[PDB]
């Protein structure tokens, strides 16, 4: 397989301005036929050279005369000897029942429906499948009424038609010029929600979710949600919907999380259906941020679209940054930013490490698949947060403003959003552009003095980012680096230097700088990096009680958090150290009681109480260390849970009791009370194990909702409780049926502490809600098993890495994409010690060996291997 670069960007030689679709649906044989209005911009003797991938060509014509003057090659259908202007007409056959790659178009149980990014349009028909050529749709759609009663594509419907034989047809026509990634279709039988939404300047939309067959019980939630995304954007970013019909479908296949075409959104069902007792608060929060993630890539993505995959990040950073300021907006902000750092530290950083590392710009891609990713989607939303923090809100909103001025209608680069954002602004991101091309994780050392007679504070900063495998030089970064400084009562000392104020974000521009405050009346405890305002590693020498001080005084419920993190990191090293010597859990009094101190606070948000009560997941806690040893990590999270059991105990019976409710509300206050609530039984099941029993199996069997129900089975199993078999025999038993509940199910079963768990994951492979078919059932067993329990995934003896390696044997060649998110722990064996990395690369280097090894796969064995 073949790399492509960025660097060799060119316009195309052609341009298609109309295509007008037609399918003759089938799930064994779909014949489609395709009518472009073609323009060359080339030179005369350059053919169009069009994509395609497991199509059977029937015909090509050019302007109704049967074509002579092409080829077939790999990938492609190549015609020569074009006019300047002409139609081109390709028929040809697929079958979407033979695709289980879940790439173009393709089966959903009894449904037919498309996925299209990035690449996929070219697996439907003969096309110019690349972003920056912008066509305008019509889409005739033939099919067998029983079978088919809804046929839907981009748009509005313009036509119908009844056929003899039982067949019958609808024709869309979408008026926005759009990429072919953005094309939908989806034919099926379904339940509908139906809603309206009027905007602000008064166009009514109707708006319609589309699910399966008795599912319209979990559909009101993602109606809410898909109405309070269209307010929000009004609000917050003065943006309306442009079109008269939003269509989502909920289907049980689907790759990744869902997709925003036009008018016409798909999206995996885990992200639509939610009813109290099958969804979780998290489900309910991830349905909100999802809806409105698709909703506001109606303009940051379709719109202004991208010129080229490597500019993804332009639309998914961007469309990450407002879902995330969407949810902070509606809900809890500091839970969202915190939530959004421990991805970024604990998810994101491990990939800036790897083989797989990549600016949020990438440079060479292989399989485009492969780069829908932390750091494209998560990260990429930090950068564009840097500019928020640079500019500030309003600055950025006429950024936002000039953007769309300049480019709707387009499809444009990452350079020219940072281009609109600074020409709008006045402020030069020049320097600050280097984010978009240079990989890794910076480090940002800070060093402090305070001078008593002169009443000055001065900070050393310094950064430096490590060489990555995909890039050997590194440059300085323009890093906003927030500060706060707090005097001896908990107040902040005004940032001051020769009598002016001093902006409290900092310009951290060279590799090392001075920055010195005067009129610094006490000596500060700084709050340094204030909510996460850039995406580093922060290197600074704090003492334990700066942290509790923080944790008790600091301004933003953001920082008391993070100090709670920075407290527990120092400890959390010190005991896998510990353990890796046979040594028990050793704890300072003092770091205990700052948690205690937490626990009955009074005034302190319930929701920040919650976080802080927390531990760092062994993701987090992974990326503490070089070499990673997942056997002391997770036995070093159980033994630290263990120890505040057991000297919290009191105090956590009575928050857990306090925090009590009977009725169920997703509500921002009631969620913050649950999740606390469930923060202190988490403790409690690892206490005394006779009241931890009673605890946990009284909360299962009391549960007025899945959030409740969910938090006692998973306590129950992590701490392997009396009842664990019961409950989850129990669970089982009542949701069997339901493949999204039995998702949570699957996952608790692949994270088990237990000893035999590998036992117990290759047994349910047979399981009667599993199935290799669908990508939910397998990421919630097989991914969940080497991603999130990488204690067993990385036994001793290999017996993960065989495991894995047997199911990305099948995986390989049923569908690449999911083989590529699971092959992802095992490329990280670098991480690993000597031992753990041999037997790593020997399964690698099997996968590697496959007959038909896809390009997905290939990519990341080769660079894991290098
Ligand atoms: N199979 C894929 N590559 N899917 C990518 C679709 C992601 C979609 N644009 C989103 O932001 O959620
Ligand atoms: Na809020
Ligand atoms: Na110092
Ligand atoms: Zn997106």
């Amino acid at each position: 397989p073949q790399a492509k670069y960025r660097h060799d960007y060119r316009a195309p030689d052609y341009q298609i301005t109309d295509i007008d679709l037609t399918f003759d649906l089938d799930a064994q044989k779909t014949v489609v036929t395709a009518v472009s209005q073609a323009v060359r911009h080339g030179a005369s003797d350059a053919p169009l050279r069009l994509n395609g991938e497991d199509l059977k060509l029937v015909s090509v014509h050019i302007n109704d005369e049967p074509w002579t003057a092409w080829k077939e090659e790999e990938g492609a259908l190549v015609i020569s000897n074009l006019p300047e202007r002409f139609t081109l007409k390709i028929i040809n056959e697929i079958s979407p029942a033979a695709n289980t790659a879940l790439e173009g178009l393709y089966q959903s149980g009894d449904a037919l429906c498309t996925q299209c990014e990035a690449e996929g349009f070219r697996h439907i028909t003969y096309y110019l499948d690349r972003p920056d050529v912008l066509a305008r749709f019509t889409t005739k759609i033939i099919a067998d009424k029983i079978k088919y009663p809804f046929l839907l594509s981009n748009g509005n419907r313009v036509a119908q038609g009844e056929l003899e034989n039982g067949r019958h047809w609808v024709q869309w026509q979408d008026p926005f010029p759009k990429p072919c990634y953005l094309f939908a279709l989806v034919a099926g039988d379904f339940d509908v929600l139906r809603d309206t939404f009027t905007t602000r300047s008064g166009r009514e939309v109707a708006l319609e979710l589309y699910v399966d067959r008795g599912n319209l019980d979990r559909a009101p939630w993602a109606m809410t949600s898909l109405k309070n995304s269209m307010k929000w954007d009004e609000e917050r970013f003065g943006l309306e919907y442009d079109l008269d019909i939003y269509m989502i479908v909920a289907v049980d296949f689907f790759n990744m999380g869902a997709m925003e075409n036009k008018g016409l959104n798909i999206f995996n069902s885990k992200y639509v259906l939610a009813r109290t007792d099958t969804a979780t608060d998290k489900d309910y929060l991830d349905i909100e941020r999802v809806i409105g993630h698709e909703y506001f890539h109606n303009w940051t993505g379709n719109r202004v679209t991208c010129r080229d995959w490597f500019q993804l990040s332009l639309k998914e950073g961007l469309t990450v940054f407002r879902d995330q300021e969407f949810s902070s907006d509606l809900g809890s902000r500091a839970v969202n930013r915190i939530n959004n750092v421990r991805t970024m530290r604990g998810l994101q950083f491990a990939e800036d490490a790897s083989p797989m590392a990549h600016p949020i710009r990438p440079d060479m891609v292989i399989e485009m698949n492969n780069f829908y990713t932390l750091t494209v989607y998560e990260k990429g939303a930090e950068v564009i947060r840097m500019i928020h923090t640079l500019l500030g809100e309003e600055n950025f909103q006429k950024g936002m403003q000039l953007y769309f001025e300049r480019h709707d209608g387009s499809a444009a680069t990452c350079d020219d959003f940072v281009q609109a954002m600074e020409d709008a602004s006045n402020v030069d991101l020049s320097h600050f552009r280097r984010w978009y091309s240079q990989s890794g994780t910076p480090i940002v050392t800070v060093k402090d003095d305070y001078n008593p007679e002169t009443e000055q504070y001065t900070l050393t900063i310094s950064q430096r980012t490590p060489a990555t495998p995909d890039q050997a030089e590194k440059q300085p970064l323009h890093i906003p680096f927030a500060i706060e400084l707090y005097d001896n009562e908990g107040k902040v000392i005004p940032l001051q230097k020769g009598g002016h104020p001093v902006n409290s974000v900092l310009n951290v521009t060279q590799a090392e700088q001075t920055f010195v405050f005067d009129n610094v009346y006490f000596q500060p405890v700084p709050a340094l990096l204030c909510e996460f305002s850039a995406p580093v590693k922060l290197e600074y020498k704090w003492s334990d009680q700066q942290l509790t001080f923080l944790m008790r005084h600091a301004r933003n419920d953001f920082s008391r958090w993070d100090a709670a993190q920075s407290l527990l990191a120092t400890y959390i090293k010190l005991n896998v150290a510990r353990h890796q010597q046979g040594q028990p859990l050793s704890l300072p009094v003092h770091v205990a009681d700052a948690f205690r101190a937490v626990l009955l606070d009074e005034k302190i948000d319930p929701a920040l109480a919650a976080e802080i009560l927390t531990l760092p997941s062994v993701n987090e806690m992974a990326e503490l260390f070089d070499i990673i040893d997942p056997i002391a990590i997770a036995e070093v999270r159980e033994a630290l849970t263990r120890t505040l059991a057991t000297e919290l105990a009191d105090e956590l019976l009575a928050i857990y009791n306090a925090n009590y409710q009977s009725e169920y509300r997703v509500e921002h206050e009631d969620i913050a009370k649950r999740t606390l609530r469930n923060a202190c039984l988490r403790f409690l099941a690892f206490g005394e194990t006779h009241l931890a029993d009673v605890l946990v199996s009284k909360q299962f069997h009391e549960a007025n909702n899945m959030t409740d129900a969910l938090a006692a089975l998973s306590a129950a199993v992590a701490a392997q409780l009396p009842c664990r078999d019961a409950l989850m025999q129990e669970y089982d038993d009542k949701w069997h049926q339901n493949g999204l509940v039995m998702d949570k199910w699957f996952i608790l079963q692949a994270t088990s502490p237990a000893a035999n768990v590998l036992e117990t994951v290759r047994g349910l492979l047979q399981h009667r809600s599993f199935t290799m078919s669908n990508p939910n059932r397998i990421r919630s067993l097989i991914g969940a098993f080497a991603g999130s329990n990488p204690a067993a995934f990385h036994a001793e003896d290999g017996s993960g890495y065989l495991f894995l390696v047997e199911m990305l044997t099948d995986l390989n060649s049923r569908n690449p994409q999911v083989a590529s998110r699971l092959i992802e722990p095992l490329i990280r064996l670098k991480r690993y010690d000597a031992k753990r990395q041999e037997k790593m690369r020997a399964a690698l280097e099997q996968l590697k060996g496959l007959e038909n090894l896809s390009g997905d796969l290939y990519e990341k064995i080769t660079k894991a291997l290098a």
